[PDB]
């Protein structure tokens, strides 16, 4: 009904008992996705550049290969920079794409433009080439199950999955309000300016987003995400309560509660990053960003080398069961 944009106000998660969760943690492998998803984008790739157009091909390549019903769309676009005008392209991959609500995973694929310093480049391991990869590890993972949401004559889900792979999240050159976050401004405003589904009169796309889960600077030992948003402490808490089941159940590496990674911590400060184009607009938002930025930001330091491995299988697997448990899968 027209109140379908306030259904996410009363979704409730599907919980999964033990047995399922260890079949979810048993599902994913931090290796597999470290040769094959990760290695493959850390590589310079600013926007416009030839490791963008690489990164590109890598993130719709591993999508592309999947049983799902994913349908992937380039969203390219010219923006003024420091630099003159370029061109930028997001990447957004969808399930079901007439369903009117979408939970919605992001993280940016751009890396941040630098001068090379004596032999060394800039790749942002954990800014955000991790995220990238954990997003496709999820679609992996959870491939068979996702299958299940395809349209058929039996079946078609009011709520479905959808990841964003923004470009153009970095400054060029001084971080500033004309140069940053160039992809996600202009897909939030252009999304703001869909009808949904099609043929609707008077909803947008940015209506059917349930939530917003942006991952950014994951990778690094002992994160901390705070609880930024009151109209997502909800899931928040799903989070943490996942991540205490996970926890003693046995199934997280090198892992301990008193340096869990979902506190009871919020943060009344603001963030800039590329939830903000859609946070301003209403989007609920799970910003999975730690506080504070890992010591490798924006350094070259912030390289495959110094990234925790059990870290960020942990939270491949948080997130998964986060996503099942949404989505009823
Ligand atoms: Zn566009
Ligand atoms: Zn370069
Ligand atoms: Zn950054
Ligand atoms: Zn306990
Ligand atoms: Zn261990």
């Amino acid at each position: 009904g027209p109140a379908w944009p306030e259904e996410k106000n009363y979704h409730q998660p599907a919980i999964l008992n033990s047995s399922a969760l260890r079949q979810i943690a048993e599902g994913t492998s931090i290796s597999e996705m470290w040769q094959n998803d990760l290695q493959p984008l850390l590589i310079e790739r600013y926007p416009g550049s030839p490791g963008s157009y690489a990164a590109r091909q890598h993130i719709m390549q591993r999508i592309q290969r999947l049983q799902a019903d994913w349908v992937l769309e380039i969203d390219t676009f010219l923006s003024q920079t420091p630099y003159g005008y370029r061109s930028f392209s997001n990447i957004i991959s969808t399930l079901n794409p007439t369903a009117k609500r979408h939970l919605v995973l992001a993280c940016h694929y751009d890396s941040k433009y630098f001068s090379h310093w004596n032999n060394r480049v800039f790749v942002g391991a954990t800014d955000s080439a991790v995220p990238c990869a954990m997003m496709l590890e999820l679609a992996r993972a959870l491939d068979k199950k996702l299958l299940s949401l395809k349209t058929v004559s039996d079946s078609k889900p009011d709520l479905s999955l959808q990841l964003i792979f923004f470009d153009g999240e970095e400054a060029f050159l001084h971080w500033s309000p004309q140069d940053s976050l160039y992809g996600s401004r202009h897909l939030a405003a252009k999304m703001a300016s869909t009808p949904h589904p099609p043929g609707a009169r008077g909803t947008s796309q940015l209506h059917g987003m349930d939530l917003l889960v942006l991952l950014d600077l994951i990778g690094a030992p002992n994160p901390t995400f705070p609880n930024f948003f009151p109209n997502s402490a909800r899931w928040f808490e799903r989070l943490q309560a996942i991540e205490h089941e996970l926890h003693e159940l046995g199934l997280l590496k090198d892992h301990s509660l008193e340096g869990r990674y979902f506190q009871n911590y919020s943060y009344g400060g603001v963030i800039q990053d590329d939830h903000i184009p859609f946070l301003r607009r209403g989007v609920p938002v799970l910003h999975l960003i730690p506080s504070p930025f890992p010591e490798v930001w924006h350094t070259m330091d912030d390289n495959e080398e110094n990234l925790d491995e059990s870290t960020i299988d942990n939270l491949n697997k948080i997130l998964q069961v986060f996503v099942l448990e949404y989505l009823h899968l």
